[PDB]
Order: structure tokens, then C-alpha cells, then sequence
């Protein structure tokens, strides 16, 4: 059994796949803290988790001339000044289950928790590429490809890429992280090294990093070429052409209600509605609107989190609204967020449906009742 | 009469205000060419158009030390290498009239044409600021403020600002343009010099430029402080607080059908539906979905325009779809676009309504009939 070596996990996780392991924190905890504890941080693994011996570990990074720099874990910690970045990882498949309610899709049935936040610490990718000899700017469209230590039966490793410009930008904060929420990277989250690409879909943050290579083309791996792309709602498995859409990089504006939960009965009087909101590309969320009546009237919720500099809002904003509720009434609780370029979330799922169930950002609707 | 000196305009424009002059090209022409002819390019003036004598004209630019560089038109053309940028200007109030159909708003009643595209030529703002002595990077949050030659009765000039980082970035392409579609700037469009801020709302492209100043704060002008901001649909004229929302800079994904027009009767057989689509922040539009039945089924339209580099899609994409139509049927034609960070347009206007009628990006719906 190729999965016998996997780490043990926290017992309260909402597991949707045991092998390979994929799970999300329970929604009643998801937004309980700004930083998600390492043991509740959602996990997405495509393969068995690699067992890595710290000192024999080497990160291979290909130089501009065809040579190969070979860094050990200790050298990565001491050569480069440690940088810390608090960033939210949201999986492309977050909220896929709401899509399945319209028309079945292919994929892990995530609810609203394929997203978590953490303070990451490690080397700036930028610094590692400069040390390897690359210039700050290459002419044309270049990419930085990553490969993990985890590989399938037939030898292919999980892989992804980001544009060279993003890798080199001081502002973009791309890290080769070896620390998570102040402790070392847990095995499930990439020990000893992973890439963390703030503002960008989870798929690009390659875990258990074994190689970094600069290339004129995107990563040729299956997960970069033939997956994680958005299509028209009309497209199906026989008409789908992966060359007609760009690989998902930055994600659109997103939000969900974490309290209360669907079906709940809530005491009359006052109700505190809580949730998260986030946007890709470092775009700050500037407002969250909340509705108790299915989206015909709205009030502005209160935002917490900490103002990050412009174009660098890598972390979610948690929100709450305490509102008056009348005994024996029916509520349809809805939330929607607005980002700094004023992008908004769409009303319904059907018009954004796609065969892979990714990019599910329609309003989150929660139905509950007020106790008599 | 303070407006006696205004330029004459093309006779076929859809004028919504004569003084000050505000007009849009007729929708049947809007998307007829990729570059909008200077005489049809939409015009938004807040005040009378300034009469400027070329040789006595001086652009005042404040240096880092409190000094003042003073450039003439000839020096602006010869000191700095001319750069050309094709960029679409969309006004914050575009499609405001669709908002008014839900609940009256305050503002010029634009239809779908408060948007146009042109090839601009002039000095890079960047180069002008470096010549003035500024560094490529200032610590903290800085702004570059602009003031036009046009001023109200009580002396205040039209003004706006953009973040310093945007002004200095080579990639961002901010220009002090003196040419438009190969000829000199027409008076209505800012002769002799205007700022052109690609990917950003029209309001920031200050026309008839008289001053450029770097400041730790945003432009203090009315149009930067107490206008051009987005609010919750619940907010009204007595609860509105302009300090709770950011000045609009980058705009969200947008699209509209230009052919056919509402109410048209179209021959049976085949129908070519045409329109535009655009997104702010240099984000390319990657798809346009078109529906003939009110948005329940969709087909992918065909895109034209020319692939710009990543993060620099400053120009709209024109689109068309030739579709089969049955005699004696009713059609509700709808279009929606998707940008490179996968942002999408919302289904309905009501949930994005705001008191100023700005940021109108819900699906454009056109109802027509097929002739028997
Ligand atoms: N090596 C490797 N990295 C990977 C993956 C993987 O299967 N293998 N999954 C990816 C995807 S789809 C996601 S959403 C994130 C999730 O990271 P997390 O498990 O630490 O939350 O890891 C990315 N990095
Ligand atoms: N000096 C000056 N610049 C200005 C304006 C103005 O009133 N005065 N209007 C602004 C706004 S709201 C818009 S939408 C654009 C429109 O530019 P255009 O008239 O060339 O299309 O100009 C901007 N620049
Ligand atoms: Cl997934
Ligand atoms: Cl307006
Ligand atoms: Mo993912
Ligand atoms: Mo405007």
C-alpha cells in the first residue's frame, strides 16, 4: 500500500478522500481564527505524501547557463534572509459541491473550506534565483517551473509554474517556505520545503519541492496543461479543449458564510452572522454585503484583518454582522464581497458552471429558521 | 456664456449634456472599428473646454525638493522618447442608465458607449518624473496628483491622482499624451496634453494637463475625494460616507452587445451578434459567452483584437457570434465576459445598485424579434 507512510491527521477534519488524502476544517472552525492552526489547515494531496530525510535533502535549481545549483535545507535557511508572509491558500475546487447541485461535475466534493490562512516563513524565490545567477528581467514570456517529490506510478511528479515576472518581483512575495505558523512545515503541507505563491490558486504552491527551473514555456505537467482552467457552461467532456483557456493563476473575489450553518434553528432576538472573504492578485476586499432575505435587501458587514499595503492583500478578511431576528421566521442568509478593482461575485451558479467544478464564486446562500 | 469657446463636434453623437459637453458615439458605430475615430470617441467634460495657445503653454511639474520644473510642449516632444500605447478609456458611469431602471440615480444618463479606444502617443510619465529628479521608488504610500487647466467658477481645477508605483512602472504605460490616433490631441480630448492611465477608470486621465505633483496623499480634489467610489446598494444620500470606500482605480470586467439594438426586427435565417468586452488592470478578456434565451443556454463568441503581453491588455476585445434564428420567435440576447484572473460579470443590476450610478457591469440584455 503506497499510502501506508502518510502522516496521521486531526480527528475532526471533514475528509472527502482518504487516499490520496483531501480534507477541510469543519466550517464552524474555519473562521474561528485569523491564522488557521496547522492541524486544521485544509489539505490537498494528489499522491502519497513523501517521506523525506532532512539532511540528505537537496533542492535542485537550474541556472541560466544549463548548470545546476544544489541546495540543502540548512543552506536555504542560512544563505537567504528569512522573509515572512501571511497568505491565504484557496483551492481551485473550493465550493465545488454547490456546482454539483446544478449538474454533476468531476472532482473532490469540497464544501466552503478548501481555503486556509497561515504565516509562512522561508527564502524569497527571487533571492534564490538571483543567487543562481539569473537577471531581474528576461526578455519575452518566461516561466519558473516547479516539481514536487511526490510522483505517480508511471514516474511523473506533481508540477506547476508561475510567470517569471511574478517569481522575481519583490512585491509579489513568492516564498520557498520551510516554516508554517511559526513551526516547521508539517509533512502534509510540504515538509521540508514548498513554494507559496500569494494571491494565486493553491495548485501552484508546489509542496515537497525537488526542483525549480526557468523555462520559455509553462510547466508541461498534466496539472498545468490539462486541468485547473475555466470553461464556458456549454462545454462538456467531449468538446473540451484545454488550449482555449489560460491556466488559472490569480483567483476572483470570493466569500462564504461560516455561521450559522444550513438548517440551523437559531434563538430569537439577535444573531451574529460570520464568514470569510478573499480576492486574488493581492486585491483587498473593500466590502462585504449580507442579506437575510435571499438577496433583495443588504447591510454592510464588519471587516477584521489587518490592512496590508496596496496590491499585497494576500490574506482573507474575516467578517461578522450582528442582526435582529424575529421568532418563527425563515431566513435566507447570503453574502457577497467586493475587491479593490471593484470586482463582484455573481448571483447564481448555473451561468458559471463548468465540467471540472472549479471557480465556484456565486453568492453563498444559507437557509435557517428562527425558533419560536 | 462660459461655453461659447467650446469646439464644434460631430453631428451624429448621442449628446446627454450640452454644457458641459458629454456625449457617446451611437451604439451602431461604437464597435465598428478597433480604434475609435477621434470625432466619435466619447467625451466627458465637467467644465468648459480650455482655449490653449501652444507656445505659451507650460506644464508645471514639482520636483522632490520643492522646486518646479516647467516644460513647454516642444520640450515634451523632443526631450523624451515618444511611446505609443493603445488603450481603452471607460468612464465610471458607463451603462448608468441600466441602473436608473431599478431606482433613479444622480448622474449623466450614459448608455453603453461611455467607452472608446485609441492609439495614444506621448512621453512616459515615468520618464518625466525621473527627469524631474525623483527616484524609481519612494518609501511608503505615495501619489502623483494631476490638475487640469479647466476650473470651476470658484477657482478649483479638475484634478485626480494615481499611486506613485503606477506612475513609475515601465509596464504600466502611463503617458502624458500629445497624440491621439496619429494626430494631435483634439481640444475635447485634452489638447495639448493629457494623462492617459491604461487599465484605470477614465476620471484619472486628466485632460488639459497643467500640473503634476508627487504627494504622500491622494488628490484632494472633489472628484478624487467625494465622487467616483462604489457603495453598498443600501446606502443613500443621507448615509453616504466617502471615507469608507477606495477611489475607483482599476475597473472590473465589462461587456455589452452593440448589434443588434433593443427592439429590432431581424430577418429569419442567420444573425450576427456583435459587441465589446474589456477589463481593468491590464487583465485580458479570455472569453465571452452569449445567450439568445435570457441567459439559460450559452455559446462562446469569437474574439478579435491583438494579444497584448500579460498584465498589459489595455484595449477592449471586440466580439461576434453568427447564430441561427427562427422566424417569428422572441430573443433575449445577453453577453458576459471573463478576464484573466477569472473575474466574471454579475447576473443582475439591483444587487450592485449604488446612488451615483457607477460600476454598472451586470449582463447586458437586448430584446429583439425575428421577422416572420
Ligand atoms: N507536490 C504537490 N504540491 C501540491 C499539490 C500536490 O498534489 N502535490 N496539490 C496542490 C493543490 S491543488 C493545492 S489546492 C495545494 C493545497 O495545499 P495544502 O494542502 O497545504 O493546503 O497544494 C498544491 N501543491
Ligand atoms: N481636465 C479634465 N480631465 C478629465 C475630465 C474633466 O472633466 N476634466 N473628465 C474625466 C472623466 S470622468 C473622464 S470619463 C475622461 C473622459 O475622457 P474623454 O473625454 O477624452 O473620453 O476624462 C477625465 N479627464
Ligand atoms: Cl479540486
Ligand atoms: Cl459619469
Ligand atoms: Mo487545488
Ligand atoms: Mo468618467
Amino acid at each position: 500500500d503506497p499510502f501506508a507512510g502518510d502522516p496521521p491527521r486531526h480527528p475532526g477534519l471533514r475528509v472527502n478522500s482518504q487516499k490520496p488524502f483531501n480534507a477541510e476544517p469543519p466550517a464552524e472552525l474555519l473562521a474561528e481564527r485569523f491564522l488557521t492552526p496547522n492541524e486544521l489547515f485544509f489539505t490537498q494531496n494528489h499522491l502519497p505524501v513523501p517521506a523525506v530525510e532532512p539532511s540528505s535533502y537537496r533542492l535542485r535549481v537550474d541556472g541560466p547557463g544549463g548548470g545546476t545549483l544544489s541546495l540543502s535545507l540548512a543552506e536555504l535557511r542560512s544563505r537567504f534572509p528569512k522573509h515572512e508572509v501571511t497568505a491565504t491558500l484557496q483551492c481551485a475546487g473550493n465550493r465545488r459541491s454547490e456546482m454539483s447541485r446544478v449538474r454533476p461535475v468531476k472532482g473532490l466534493p469540497w464544501d466552503i473550506g478548501a481555503i486556509s490562512t497561515a504565516r509562512w516563513g522561508g527564502a524569497r524565490l527571487r533571492d534564490v534565483l538571483l543567487h543562481a545567477g539569473f537577471p531581474e528581467e528576461l526578455q519575452g514570456e518566461w516561466h519558473v517551473c516547479f516539481e514536487g517529490l511526490d510522483a505517480d506510478p508511471g514516474g511523473a511528479p506533481y508540477g506547476a509554474s508561475i510567470p517569471y515576472g511574478r517569481a522575481l518581483s519583490p512585491a509579489a512575495d513568492v516564498l520557498l517556505a520551510y516554516e508554517m505558523n511559526g513551526t516547521e512545515l508539517p509533512r502534509d503541507h510540504g515538509f521540508p520545503v514548498r513554494v507559496v505563491v500569494p494571491g494565486v490558486v493553491g495548485a501552484r504552491s508546489v509542496k515537497w519541492l525537488r526542483r525549480v527551473a526557468v523555462s520559455p514555456d509553462e510547466s508541461p505537467s498534466h496539472w498545468q496543461q490539462n486541468d485547473y482552467k475555466g470553461f464556458s457552461p456549454c462545454v462538456d467532456w467531449d468538446t473540451v479543449d484545454y488550449r482555449t483557456a489560460p491556466a488559472i493563476q490569480e483567483l476572483p473575489v470570493q466569500s462564504a458564510v461560516t455561521q450559522p450553518r444550513p438548517g440551523a434553528a437559531v434563538p430569537p432576538g439577535e444573531l451574529t452572522v460570520k464568514g470569510y472573504a478573499w480576492s486574488g492578485g493581492g486585491r483587498e476586499v473593500v466590502r462585504v454585503d449580507v442579506s437575510l432575505d435571499g438577496g433583495r435587501t443588504w447591510k454592510v458587514a464588519r471587516l477584521m484583518g489587518d490592512k496590508a499595503p496596496p496590491g499585497r492583500a494576500w490574506a482573507w478578511a474575516l467578517w461578522e454582522l450582528t442582526v435582529p431576528v424575529e421568532a418563527g421566521t425563515e431566513l435566507e442568509i447570503v453574502c457577497k464581497a467586493v475587491d479593490s478593482s471593484y470586482n463582484v461575485q455573481p448571483d447564481s451558479v448555473a451561468p458559471i458552471w463548468n465540467l471540472r467544478g472549479v471557480l465556484s464564486t456565486a453568492w453563498h446562500r444559507v437557509r435557517v429558521s428562527v425558533q419560536d
